[PDB]
């Protein structure tokens, strides 16, 4: 009766769906090839409707390294949210969160945090679902050097937590490190 | 003749979660105990089960992570890898296939979403793994590390395996080479 997102893994997509995932999500960014790839390996969540695909999101497993005042130091197992896409001219139906709706499913059920990636413009809704914004520096563990901040912008990181360690508690003003991979780490 | 479903961590409903955590550990109580981090390393990705009389018999998953290597030309690949974690078959059910059965659903996830396959075997288990395709390394493996930088990892009697599924255009692998994976806390490997 409702559109609702469907959640497949990668590796149970065809080549037509798997094709029409990745030209749907360029269309509605505009995404680069890494882009793309950041988006496969894990949980996809994909609306259909009419022979064409009009939603799309996916969650993929990376690591999320924490260290508080404690000086313990966490490699947090993280569902990442890349690539979320409506149709251009499906907007303003609810779409958007149907796909957000199947990948919190995910997260809730296989990882310890959620986290994301989003602009000023979209802090309401995802503190609205309840996601954190994530105050302190941001950084990555890259290969060649070490631990290097990610340049200050008007994006923002946020976390869902759902599964953290003993106690850990968190203090979203500390840094906190992501895995490196090559294009945009966040 | 059995085969395994593929199920995701989140699609694990309770019961099915506690009794291969369960199967687990028994089946790895032969090294180290299996941990709370080795069950953890286990989670994130898809489960192979094999069950018989409601009580599971076989397990094995795979779970995405980076593995970073450096070809002669300067490269820099962070290559998306789903490593093969906690394949388990219970003790009194050995020798039917069952491990066979996994990996086979194991496989199809890799080859299906992946760029390269990789698992960490023991001296006694490199023959079955051979045979069904896999590239040892030679080389020299690591861990990169927050606090050090990239640090070997040689104190280990386990031989790692890769399965080339999809590298990217360019890449040819020399096994021979340093292969360094991602941090995390506990077994890295």
């Amino acid at each position: 009766a409702i559109h609702t997102a469907r959640l497949i893994h990668t590796s149970d997509l065809d080549q037509e769906t798997r094709d029409g995932a990745r030209r749907m999500v360029i269309e509605a960014f505009r995404f680069t090839d890494d882009d793309w790839d950041h988006a496969l390996g894990g949980m996809h969540a994909l609306i259909s409707h009419h022979g064409a695909l009009i939603a799309h999101g996916a969650v993929v497993q990376r690591r999320l390294m924490y260290r508080g005042p404690d000086g313990r130091g966490h490699a947090l197992r993280c569902g990442y949210v890349e690539a979320v896409a409506v149709r251009e001219d499906r907007r303003g139906d609810g779409l958007g969160t149907a796909v957000l709706d199947a990948l919190e499913q995910v997260i809730r059920g296989a990882y310890q945090i959620g986290a994301l990636s989003a602009s000023d413009i979209a802090r309401p809704m995802y503190i609205a679902r309840g996601w954190l914004s994530w105050e302190g520096p941001t950084s990555v563990l890259t290969p060649t050097e070490g631990i290097v901040r990610t340049p200050e912008d008007d994006r923002s990181l946020f976390v869902l937590p759902v599964d953290l360690p003993d106690g850990l508690e968190l203090d979203t003003a500390r840094e906190i490190t992501c895995d490196w991979r090559s294009g945009d780490p966040w």
